[PDB]
């Protein structure tokens, strides 16, 4: 996250770190005792399932914590419509190898209804342990960063992404995506934040409105963060989890 601030421990207790071969590569969001949501782009087919971990309950990634917990995965389920970089369907359900126990620091985020609308301009928060500027990693001990971002409709966002765009890039905010952020530079999610949550306030609670999707930009003007709408997959998530792990 560039242009944000440190969260405080426990503030975003659904935020998870996903690592591949021991290196943090993406965020994710805890949604039940055994399931996490992240982005499909974080799970390329050539990667090996057994090489992923998910760290829950963390604030400073590099610090010892008795509250953090690490898990492997027993299933990785990208939405089947996700085809290539920038595609719709950029969401993945991850089933932990074993269920975890919720705590002060590890709690699921509520998922929105299929037809939940989060209005343009709502101030949501994106969080992660990604880069704090282009090609600049978050410095150890890596406290979780957060950035408050107003929701930007996909229509406005597509017109911003057209400005000074590379002709050969599609930069397309799909029908299952929304944006959030600023037209000015300097405030954005960056490499390593993708897959993580856009948490929005509703009636005193927090919902997972979005999952950070595609992008190279880290703070460029006219490149607000692009997110997959969890609402676009509410039915698929409920169907999959109910069939695979009924409560
Ligand atoms: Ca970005």
């Amino acid at each position: 996250i560039t242009g944000g601030s440190s969260a405080v421990a426990g503030q975003w207790p659904w935020q998870v770190s996903i690592t591949y071969e021991g290196v943090h590569v993406c965020g994710g969001s805890l949604v039940s005792e055994q399931w996490v949501l992240s982005a499909a782009h974080c799970f390329p087919s050539e990667h090996h399932k057994e090489a992923y971990e998910v760290k829950l309950g963390a604030h400073q990634l590099d610090s010892y914590s008795e509250d953090a917990k690490v898990s492997t995965l027993k299933d990785i389920i990208p939405h089947p419509s996700y085809l290539q970089e920038g595609s719709q369907g950029d969401i993945a359900l991850l089933q932990l190898s074993r269920p975890i126990t919720f705590s002060r620091y590890i709690r699921p985020i509520s998922l929105p209804a299929a037809q939940a609308s989060f209005p343009n301009g709502l101030h949501c928060t994106v969080t992660g342990w990604g880069h704090v500027a282009p090609s600049v990693s978050l410095l150890t001990p890596k406290p979780l960063q957060q950035l408050e971002v107003p929701l930007i409709s996909r229509e406005t966002c597509n017109s911003l992404y057209n400005i000074d765009a590379k002709p050969e890039e599609p930069h397309f905010v799909q029908e299952d995506m929304v944006c959030a952020g600023y037209v000015e530079g300097g405030k954005d999610a960056c490499q390593g934040d993708s897959g993580g949550p856009l948490s929005c306030p509703v009636e005193g609670l927090w919902y997972l409105t979005g999952i950070v999707s595609w992008g190279d930009a880290c703070g460029a003007r006219n490149r607000p963060g692009v997110y997959t709408l969890a609402s676009s997959y509410a039915s698929w998530i409920q169907s999959k989890v109910t069939e695979l792990q009924p409560r």
